[PDB]
């Protein structure tokens, strides 16, 4: 409260671990459905059911620009991607699976490096 604070967490080296995270995440070879935005125009029923794309080329560029406020505001858009994927992904799929993949992948990096 007013005046009333935790011991201060450094903080300094966030940016520069989220970005190690998600060259990580860009260089796994299941990342392929998820490098560039959907194309809103040629997939059917992504634009109406999908109300917040999110791809890792879009995180990439707002973590560059200091559009992430926090590392969780990061962490929300990287799930985001794969809360997505299985919205519009049967699970038997290879998109489906690579979504899968991916979230196993991250959550664990994540862990290890902020847990």
């Amino acid at each position: 409260s007013m005046s009333v604070k935790k011991p201060k967490r450094d903080d300094s080296k966030d940016l520069a671990l989220c970005s190690m995270i998600l060259t990580e995440m860009e260089t796994h070879e299941d990342a392929w459905p998820f490098l560039l935005p959907v194309n809103l125009k040629l997939v059917p029923g992504y634009k109406k059911v999908i109300k917040k794309p999110m791809d890792f080329s879009t995180i990439r560029e707002k973590l560059s620009s200091g559009q992430y406020p926090n590392l969780e505001t990061f962490a929300l858009d990287v799930r985001l991607v794969f809360d997505n994927c299985e919205t519009f992904n049967e699970d038997d799929s290879d998109i489906g699976r690579a979504g899968h993949n991916m979230r196993k992948y991250f959550e664990k990096k994540w862990t290890d490096t902020f847990k």
